[PDB]
């Protein structure tokens, strides 16, 4: 009676198989035919799971080679004009995803607030037309297997175009898609195509208020266009905005996110202006891996239905955004994994509630509440942690007291040289510990760790770093030894194109039990007589790039790894390591959507960092690392960090990205990132990117360094640049 359905699945495959497939290819390891073979067979293995959980409505278009921004780029004739002479094939479409010898990769950017990258479209002359049918040959195949029940999927033009660049013109741009678009959806109907899927997630941001009458104008068109299509208005991410005037779009149904847009949605749908149209409804979390709370769920669903004329139910966004199941992750508690959901536990899940909404009864519903509430329960989501009213929010003495004590303790020179902690793995093959014993592995890292002291110290840089050779992830590496903390062996994630991370899960109560980088730090500093730093992630980046609880609050959450940070932090100060730094780098990517939103999650970014950085004696040095670009709009936020020393990259902006803290008149330290860690630099180019933030805040107050980290450069590279940069800080210091 209700229907389910779903956004998306993932590309990857149970055991990668996606990935290993189409770098094959690249590599000249597999033949085209083995390559559409291999993506045949991983497409009808994903219709028939979806078959199988019950689904009324199961998505095609979605699947893709690399990317489905992409995939429209070059099936609507958006090629960039460097590859304008290619034939338009498959070795065309990786040549603008990845590049050929000729012509550079296409340029990819973040998938709203996800940890996924499209591939953005280039505008130029190009007159959009039809290269290819991509999206029928898909509808078709899914037909053979699911029939009536494929559910054709695609990005709507205006989410298109705004995700694009070189548009000279907004609505010239999106109206010459609009026939494109008009055959696309005639030709799935004629295939005898149904509901249809038309993503603008455009419309649940602060950008979107400006497409409103572009909304009117487009979805007019289209139903009167292809007046048999039943429209689906596919939205996710947060609310709808202007819910009121976008209601009225000539579309058969609305997708709206009731788990990021709850509260908005919820009053948008209160007001009985969807009691005309289906509500195709996203109350399971697509983003996230926590088995539904089916009371709470169920309960919504029942105010969803009485103000809507028809209700279809699934997850909030596509699949593409979660692993694909748990049924193989045997190393869980069962109290943990029984609580868990993946792409596939999900699909079962919007089938179950919608058989309980129509009211059949089935012993899974309660027996997955049991496991629900059991998770809840659990030992370790009721750890008594360290009592926040007993632990320092501020420091003792304030940034120009501390500057002194610091200064009489250090004795750094002027533009003192630095690097931001990390340094080119080789080896990674060492790490097959495979099978070596653990005073093996230990003692290989430390000689590697010596080798490269010697190098800073002959470089003459005065502040070092251990290399971070023993770690692979900036955060699993933490997630590894705090408590409330699991790793899986199968939760991949495609992040973008054939790369995929593999996420921690912070499970419960995260609590600090044993030193996690302390060792390494210690010895390091032992050999030089050089200051060596701490390297460390705060809590916003070890958030964001891990499955948080969605039990507790944000801010609660952040509080509790601070702590653990603050307890690391401690173990340094006490072992002699006099300069401690703390990595932000996901505090961009963790920004909510809204503007509205932005000020309080940066607030409890801020406090958390105190938890984490205030109980330090003055005489301790507390650096953050930002790999940012935007600074004025946290600007307040990070002069609150109250952080002796903050580095940037201002390579890139050749030096002028110090504008936002001239005009906020910094007065604390400032890392000059002087080269682009990803691009070999001249020496009159370095010196002048570092006389460029000099012209208004004084150089007592700056330093010099590289943008971010080194493990992606290669050695022989990095010591050149190295080589570069001590000297051209040399050289203006010569200048005085
Ligand atoms: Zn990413
Ligand atoms: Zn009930
Ligand atoms: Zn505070």
């Amino acid at each position: 009676m209700t229907k389910v359905s779903s956004l998306g699945y993932p590309r990857l495959g149970e055991n990668r198989e996606w990935k290993k497939l189409i770098e094959a290819y690249w590599a000249g390891k597999v033949s085209k035919n083995d390559l559409f073979a291999g993506a045949k067979e991983l497409r009808l293995d994903f219709l028939k799971k979806q078959l199988n959980a019950g689904l009324d409505l199961i998505p095609v278009g979605d699947f893709s080679l690399y990317d489905h921004i992409l995939d429209l780029s070059v099936q609507f004739n958006i090629i960039p004009k460097r590859f304008a002479k290619e034939p338009i094939d498959i070795d065309l479409y990786f040549a603008i995803a990845r590049g050929n010898k000729e012509n550079v990769a296409s340029s990819m950017k973040k998938w709203f607030n996800t940890n996924y990258h499209y591939i953005v479209p280039e505008w130029s002359k190009q007159r959009p037309k039809l290269n290819n049918n991509r999206l029928l040959d898909l509808y078709l195949e899914a037909r053979e297997v699911v029939g009536d029940k494929a559910k054709p999927v695609i990005t709507g033009p205006i989410t298109y175009v705004a995700l694009s660049t070189g548009v000279e013109d907004f609505t010239a741009a999106v109206k010459s898609l609009l026939p494109l678009y008009k055959q696309v959806f005639t030709e799935l109907v004629k295939a005898g195509a149904s509901y249809i899927q038309v993503d603008e997630p455009i419309f649940v941001t602060d950008e979107g208020k400006d497409y409103l009458q572009a909304a009117k104008a487009v979805y007019a068109y289209f139903a009167k266009e292809v007046p048999d299509a039943k429209f689906i208005f596919q939205t996710y991410f947060e609310g709808l905005i202007d819910s009121q005037v976008l209601s009225q779009l000539p579309v058969d149904a609305f997708g709206l996110d009731f788990v990021y847009g709850l509260e908005e949605n919820l009053e948008a749908i209160k007001t009985g202006a969807f009691k005309g149209k289906e509500i195709f409804a996203g109350v399971i979390d697509g983003r996230n891996i926590w088995s539904s709370d089916f009371v709470k769920t169920s309960a919504l669903l029942e105010t969803i239905e009485e103000q809507s004329a028809a209700l279809t139910i699934q997850p909030s966004c596509s699949l593409l955004h979660v692993p694909v199941t748990t049924k193989n992750e045997t190393d869980l508690d069962p109290v943990l994994r029984n609580g868990l959901a993946f792409a596939d536990e999900k699909l079962t899940e919007v089938k179950r509630l919608a058989e309980h909404l129509d009211g059949r009864e089935d012993p899974a519903y309660d027996l997955h509440i049991a496991h629900f509430d059991a998770l809840q329960a659990a030992d370790f989501r009721n750890v008594k942690l360290e009592d926040l009213s007993r632990v320092a929010t501020k420091r003792p003495s304030d940034f120009a007291k501390r500057r002194d004590i610091q200064q009489e303790k250090l004795h750094l020179p002027l533009l003192p040289t630095t690097t931001i902690g990390s340094f080119p793995q080789s080896i990674r093959r060492t790490r097959a510990w495979g099978d070596i014993s653990d005073a093996e592995y230990k003692q290989f890292i430390q000689a590697e760790i010596e080798r490269w002291i010697r190098i800073q110290e002959d470089l003459d840089l005065d502040v070092l770093v251990h290399g971070e050779f023993e770690r692979v992830d900036m955060v699993e590496f933490f997630g590894q030894k705090l408590a409330g903390f699991t790793t899986t062996k199968f939760g991949w994630v495609q992040s973008y194109g054939s790369r995929a991370v593999k996420p921690p899960i912070i499970y419960g109560d995260v609590q600090h039990l044993e030193p996690i980088t302390v060792e390494e730090t210690v010895y390091a500093q032992s050999l030089t007589d050089r200051p060596v730093k701490g390297m460390l992630t705060g809590p916003i980046t070890i958030t964001n790039w891990s499955f948080e609880r969605t039990d507790i609050p944000r801010d609660q959450l952040f509080n509790q790894i601070g702590l653990a940070i603050k307890d690391e932090i401690k173990l340094l100060e006490n072992a002699g390591i006099a300069i401690i730094q703390v990595d932000e780098a996901a505090l961009r990517e963790g920004l909510p959507l809204r503007k509205s939103k932005q000020k309080a999650y940066l607030d409890d970014a801020v406090h958390a960092f105190h938890i984490a950085t205030s109980s330090v004696k003055d005489e301790t040095q507390i650096h953050t690392h930002m790999c940012y670009s935007k600074f004025d709009e946290i600007i307040d936020a990070i002069r609150a960090l109250d952080a002796d020393v903050i580095s940037i990259e201002t390579s890139r902006s050749h030096g002028d990205i110090i504008e936002s803290f001239e005009t906020a008149v910094y007065p604390l330290g400032i890392g000059l990132g002087v080269y682009d860690i990803h691009s070999v630099p001249t020496k009159e180019e370095v010196v002048a990117n570092i006389e460029r933030p000099l012209r208004q805040l004084s150089p007592t107050q700056f330093w010099v360094n590289p943008d971010c980290g080194l493990k992606t450069r290669q050695e022989p590279e990095t010591i050149a640049a190295l080589k570069v940069l001590v000297a051209a800080t040399k050289e203006v210091r010569q200048k005085l």
